[PDB]
DNA sequence: GCTGCGCAGGG
DNA sequence: GCCCTGGCAGC
């Protein structure tokens, strides 16, 4: 069995500070993917850009301290893909595609939507790009797993509270038909193929202590393709990690 | 973003 | 009446 977990940080190095590395060889992933780092690997400490047992991979933005995704693997892949070949969407450090032989593993910090109506615009088009990537490489007989922060909650059960959020970014009616889109294009939602129950989140805000109250949403989700559902085997939340607005999500396959 | 609040329809 | 849906400063 491969234990992959995947964390939108918000900020690599503020998570070091706050028992990042500890966690990390206390759940001892085969892979760990991390979303909004925040970082370029020329500013990360020794320890931190290198982690004993694990290959490394980083795509900064190219903007300072924004956005970035990583990933740690026991076992490197043969390639890694940092872009959907747009480059108004791969200049973001949001995109790690990773071949491992088995399975396409697609490391994708989705844009987030709430600041403006052009960032809900940038947002809307990246996922129409990922769609069309994700499908060409299923199509081709490739098994795939998307994991991250898609940025959007699909159904009212994916948060705390569903009808003040219908009208913004997060939880938009074009937001969640993309994502029923998504599924009716041969994906799965892991989480909810184990868990049908509410209160199951992965991100609460930092203002009115949000998370201690458990409002939030699932924003964070492993798909895999329809496929490939018969190789996994649990998809959980790890709501007990702290460190971020978000917490940490796990699959394990076969 | 969450939590209040005033306000306005229903019903 | 009361409830319980559907712009805004305060954080
Ligand atoms: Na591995």
């Amino acid at each position: 069995v491969l234990k992959i977990i995947s964390w939108n940080v918000n900020g690599l190095r503020a998570v070091h500070r706050k028992g990042f590395l500890k966690w990390f060889m206390e759940e001892k992933p085969d892979i760990l993917c991390l979303q909004e780092i925040k970082a370029a690997p020329e500013q990360l400490p020794r320890k931190l850009r290198h982690v004993e047992g694990y290959r490394s991979f980083f795509t900064p933005a190219e903007r300072k301290g924004y956005s970035g995704v990583a990933m740690y693997t026991k076992v490197p892949p043969s390639s890694l893909r940092e872009g959907f070949g747009v480059e108004r969407f791969d200049t973001e450090g949001r995109i790690q595609i990773a071949d491992f032989d088995d399975f396409l593993l697609y490391n994708i910090y989705f844009p987030n939507g709430k600041m403006s109506e052009e960032r809900l615009k940038y947002k809307l088009e990246f996922y129409d790009a990922f769609l069309e990537d994700v499908n060409r490489e299923r199509d081709s007989g490739r098994n795939v797993i998307i994991c991250g922060n898609f940025n959007t909650a699909h159904r009212e059960i994916d948060l705390a509270r569903p009808k003040e959020n219908s009208n913004v970014s997060g939880f938009l009616p074009v937001e969640r038909a993309w994502i029923d889109k998504f599924i009716e294009n041969g994906y799965v939602d892991t989480f909810r193929m184990f868990n049908s129950d509410p209160g199951q989140y992965t991100w609460w805000s930092y203002r009115t202590r949000a998370r201690e109250r458990n409002v939030g949403w699932r924003l964070d989700y492993f798909f895999v393709n329809e496929e490939f559902k018969g190789k996994v085997k649990r998809s959980w939340i790890l709501s007990d990690v702290m460190g971020s607005d978000h917490c940490p999500i796990g699959l394990e396959i076969e």
